[PDB]
């Protein structure tokens, strides 16, 4: 058995956290990993016997102590929110893992309101990728946080070309219609939709939604939707 | 109306690049963006009239010059590979784009060295996500670059638990079979497959391939395959 303690932990930024691991396997080697999206398992620190600690691939912000054969601790002296993760102890000669410790390091004042300034200047598109058969209505969506945005242009971009204006709406309206192209604009929800009716293969392109403050003179772009219209 | 020059450029990490944009719209504002996977369009520098330049969201490593109404230049004094991208000039008062300029920055001797050194210690899994119906044979794939790796365990990990060893092969062998679980291992090609025959819902899990040098004592993990076996 490899047993970890605690199994869930919440801490505050700047706090100190210690994670404990106990093994009964009688193994010389122990390991601390964390598990994150996009990263798999990254080795933080390890130990090849009692009294010894070795920095792993990602040591910074952590220390370790192997006081005895059975015990390997992981010490976060100044917890940061980047330390939020699932942490796994393992013992080996042929490698056995604990059950995991979920750690949540909370943000600041500073963090929470900087992370609100952040969002408020973003335009968010969904989906990133949209595949429809020809004849479906393809529906692309955009959302924004600034109430001062009043003009909403959409751009259409074909491979090896620059974006070209497709269709726009001013916040005074709830609907703009031009051929196969309709904008629906919900000012209370701060949410816009572009409907391409009777979709054709030749409408396959990257679609960008922007949000322009017509007074403060600044242009904010969504990251885009890749549209694929299949015959 | 908005024309860039050149349209394709290749340069060397030492060098200096200048991108030119010429507009005919008689517009006061001009903009330089780059386009990258994941980032959408990001504004590097802009200009609100002849003689004026303003840093955008991502100015570091670029300069800009607005010598006249018509002309807006983008200068990379010390081109890094991070500056490889498609660059778009736009003019405005309502925003028009050029056609784009593909810039490729190579890639020194130290770099290509460092970059082969990093792959060589890496284990690669494909695909990140695999969905099959129950009864299909789920095939998960792995590959490595170091010839010294000779022991290849697989781990199976269920939600809210640690990885547990599933099945392993030694490089002396080309096939290991245990129940529903087969490893096929190609030493010449350095490629390894796990086959789950007669797959069932309860096989849904994250599967890790690892490569272990039994001599040099290091565990290298792949990033994982999330398997979904649908009833």
């Amino acid at each position: 058995a490899v047993t970890q303690s605690p199994r869930n932990k919440v801490a505050v930024t700047g706090g100190k956290v210690t994670l404990s691991c106990n093994q009964t396997n009688n193994h010389n080697n122990m390991y601390w990993y964390r598990q994150d999206t996009g990263h798999g398992l990254r080795l933080i620190h390890y130990s090849y016997g009692a009294g010894s600690t070795e920095k792993g691939d990602i040591p910074d912000g952590y220390k370790a102590s192997r006081p005895s054969q059975e015990n390997f601790s992981l010490i976060l002296e100044l917890a940061t929110p980047s330390q939020t993760s699932v942490y796994f102890c393992a013992s080996g000669d042929r490698l056995f893992f604990g059950h995991g410790t979920k750690l949540s390091v909370l943000g600041s004042a500073d963090d929470a309101k900087k992370d609100a300034a952040k969002k408020d200047g973003q335009v968010r598109q969904s989906p990133q990728s949209l595949t429809v058969w020809e004849g479906e209505t393809a529906i692309l969506n955009c959302s924004y946080e600034n109430s001062a945005f009043d003009y909403f242009p959409w751009y259409q971009q074909f491979p090896g070309e620059g974006p070209a204006l497709l269709i726009s709406i001013l916040s005074v309206s709830d609907k703009k219609e031009d051929g196969r192209f309709t904008i629906f604009f919900n000012k209370r929800e701060k949410k816009l939709s572009l409907h391409i009716a009777d979709s054709q293969p030749g409408d396959s392109a990257t679609y960008f939604c922007a949000a322009i403050d017509t007074n403060a003179y600044k242009v904010i772009f969504g990251k885009g939707t890749h549209l694929h219209v299949l015959p």
